[PDB]
Order: C-alpha cells, then sequence, then structure tokens
C-alpha cells in the first residue's frame, strides 16, 4: 500500500562485462553506428509485434521516435514495439547475448569491424560508444513495465514502479558522454536518421525544438 | 544466479512521520534516553525467544551488545533475541507502530515527557535523538535476514541481499550525528549501561577498544 517501488541489482556475465569495457574505452572513429543499431534493433521490435498480427489482431501505426534534449544532455530512441518482459530484460535476452558476445569478440580479433556488431545481435551495447550511462524502460503486453540501468561498472540495474503508465514499446535513453554532444545537435540527427531511413519500413520522427520568417 | 539483492522503497505512515522530524530536531535534553529504550527493545526480543522456549525447546545464552566503533562514527545495540521476519519490518510492527505514535504525541500535547516513548512501544524512534541515520539488520527463525534503513525523509528502505550469513537476532546502528559523538566514549557507555543494568534480565556486553601497566 505505502510501496513506492524496488530495484534488483545483477552483475553481467564476464563476456558482456569485458564488451562493455572494450565499447566505453574504444577510440573508434565512427561512433555515430550507435544510432543505426538502435534504430535497427527498434525495427526488429516493431517486426516482432507485426508478425504477431499475423496471428492476433489484438496486438496502431508502429513508428520510432528520436528524442534529443539538450537540458539533460541526453539522447532517447522509442519505438512502440513487441517490449520486453522482465525475464527478457533481468537475462540480458538470455542466450542471446552470452553467445552474441563472444562470437562478436572472436570476430574482431580475426580482422572484423566495430561496426559488424548488429550481425551477433548485440547491437544494443554499441549505446556505450556515446554514453557513459544507458536507462532501457520497456512495456511488453504479457508483463508490466520496467525500468534497466547500467553504467558499465559490472553491474545494471532492473527498477519496478507501481506508479508507471508507460505503454507498449521501449525507450532507450542515452545519458551523452561530455565530448558526444554533437548527437543532440538535429543537423547531426537529420543526416543520420535519412543514411539508414531507405532500409527501414518505419517512419521515423525526429523531436527537436527555430523558424525565421 | 547473477543476483546482488534487492531494496525496496516505502513510505512510512502519516503519524510515524510526523515522529521521526518531531524527534530528529527537538531539543530534548536527556537525549541519553535513546540507549534505554533500544536495550528495552532487545530484552523484550530476548523475552520472546524465552517465552516461545517454554513451548519448544528447537529456540542459547541470550545477552545484548553495546559496539561503539569510534572509525564509522557509529553505534551498534545487538541483541539474539526473536528477531523480525520481512512482513514486521515492511509494516513497522503494523498496527503496534500506528495506534503507539498517535498515542504518544496525544500524551505529550497533554503534558507528558519525550521519556514516556517506551510506554506506547515506539521507543525504537528515540534512535533518531542522537542519530540521523539507522540501520537495523534482523533475522528470525521463520524467514531470511533482512536490513531496514531510513534517515527521515518520509522513507524507508527494505533490503534483501542472498550473500547475507547474520545469525538469529537484531542488530541496529545508529550513525550518531556531529554533536552526539559523546555515545562512542567508553566513560559514558559505561554509566549508562550501569543506570539500567539491574532491571534487565540479560546481560549486557559493552565492546570498547588501553590498559595502563
Ligand atoms: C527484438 S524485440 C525484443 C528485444 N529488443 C531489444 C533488445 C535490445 N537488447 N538487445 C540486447 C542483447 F542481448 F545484446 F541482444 C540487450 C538489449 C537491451 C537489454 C536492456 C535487454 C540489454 C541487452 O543485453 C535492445 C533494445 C531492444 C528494443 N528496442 O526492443
Ligand atoms: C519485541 S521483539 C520484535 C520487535 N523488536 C524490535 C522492534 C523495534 N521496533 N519497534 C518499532 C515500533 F513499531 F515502533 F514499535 C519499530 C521497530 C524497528 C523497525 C525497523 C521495525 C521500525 C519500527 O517501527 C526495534 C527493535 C526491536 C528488537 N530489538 O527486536
Amino acid at each position: 500500500l505505502y510501496f513506492q517501488g524496488m530495484t534488483e541489482t545483477f552483475a553481467f556475465q564476464a563476456e558482456i562485462n569485458q564488451l562493455m569495457s572494450l565499447i566505453i574505452n574504444t577510440f573508434y572513429s565512427n561512433k555515430e553506428i550507435f544510432l543505426r543499431e538502435l534504430i535497427s534493433n527498434a525495427s526488429d521490435a516493431c517486426d516482432k509485434i507485426r508478425y504477431q498480427s499475423l496471428t492476433d489482431p489484438s496486438v496502431p501505426r508502429l513508428c520510432i521516435r528520436v528524442v534529443p534534449d539538450k537540458e539533460n544532455k541526453t539522447l532517447t530512441v522509442e519505438d512502440n514495439g513487441i517490449g520486453m518482459t522482465k525475464a527478457d530484460l533481468v537475462n540480458n535476452l538470455g542466450t542471446i547475448a552470452r553467445s552474441g558476445t563472444k562470437a562478436f569478440m572472436e570476430a574482431l580479433e580475426a580482422g572484423g569491424d566495430m561496426s559488424m556488431i548488429g550481425q551477433f545481435g548485440v547491437g544494443f551495447y554499441s549505446a556505450y560508444l556515446v554514453a557513459d550511462r544507458v536507462t532501457v524502460t520497456s512495456k511488453n503486453n504479457s508483463d508490466e513495465s520496467y525500468v534497466w540501468e547500467s553504467s558499465a561498472g559490472g553491474t545494471f540495474t532492473i527498477t519496478s514502479t507501481p506508479e508507471s503508465d508507460m505503454k507498449r514499446g521501449t525507450r532507450i535513453t542515452l545519458h551523452l558522454k561530455e565530448d558526444q554532444m554533437e548527437y543532440l545537435e538535429p543537423r547531426r540527427l537529420k543526416e543520420l536518421i535519412k543514411k539508414h531511413s531507405e532500409f527501414i519500413g518505419y517512419d521515423i520522427e525526429l523531436m527537436v525544438e527555430t523558424t525565421e520568417k
């Protein structure tokens, strides 16, 4: 009755921990790939709810939103796709991230590029190229909304609040690094969206803050 | 498997919140009553396990320990009594604290003294006379160990860790206010223990840090 919420703390698997330390510390020059990777993830979540709707009509217009916030120095990638249940968030999609990370690091060793992250299903982690903390708020039809957060110190948290009113989908918030403020600028974001826009079957809306007339 | 622990956050009932704000801010000159109140609480917990042992032998030597720590600026009152389950901690002993607080504040209004706190069953809160944060670690035979913590901001937390190895009883840790450092000194603690020692049916051990010979 007087309950405000709860926070569970988990340690990452050893592999994911190495990936995070690698990404957050790399000098990789083409950091902008993070946007493509998050929009790619968002698109796959919209595909999952779409492919599901081809069996049950009970699960409106699927879209992807890119929201900069110069005040909080954050960048958000919002979608209204399938969403993630607590088991999805708490396990880091389970065997998906673990096998993916091992295989991705094995690819980089053998000659690969950081840009190949997505081929291993672990493109979400590229968010740490431009961010030092990432907040993932997801709501799946089969569960309530949860908040995943990590700053890459070997751990992450799962926060549950009964005061929650989050609709189906995923909201990924990127707390931008001092040097990565360029990803707030709407001219940089427009260029990047257009760059992959033709390859994503869903509308991508950019919500930016002046018209001279 | 990779779980480190959890923290639940609750808001105090309105009455308990007023009691806490009153205690933590009062100029009451005889703050030393906090020790009597905690030792009294500790004794009642030893009585509960004793009265229980008069029916079942399965529930060794019941004692009360007073532990100062000049390094962390903390004072601890440890007992090996009945302990408190999660429901005991999460509800603040339920109807006990709520009715007690209302009745205690009604007594003070009518002419009462802060020292009467214990007659209302809410003497635990007197710990806020000398402390700005109180940590309560309790283990009951019917449950695992939990950690209650509050700094009197209208809320408290319940922390559960699977890494826990706390034996039956209650450990109350008082994070002492700048002006209340006198309660670390072993001469002050010896005087106070002796002052009520004859009225408590359990041994009270003081664990202090020099013998000149
Ligand atoms: C495809 S529909 C269901 C899954 N969708 C998504 C998955 C991720 N991924 N992927 C991975 C992993 F494991 F690397 F693949 C991870 C995450 C986020 C995390 C918080 C679970 C940590 C994590 O490990 C990110 C965003 C979405 C989205 N936008 O829906
Ligand atoms: C008597 S055997 C079972 C209960 N024993 C104890 C109870 C308290 N009390 N009493 C109250 C209340 F409600 F004011 F009475 C409260 C608490 C601690 C709290 C964290 C539950 C917050 C709180 O509200 C403190 C210490 C012990 C002990 N040493 O065993």
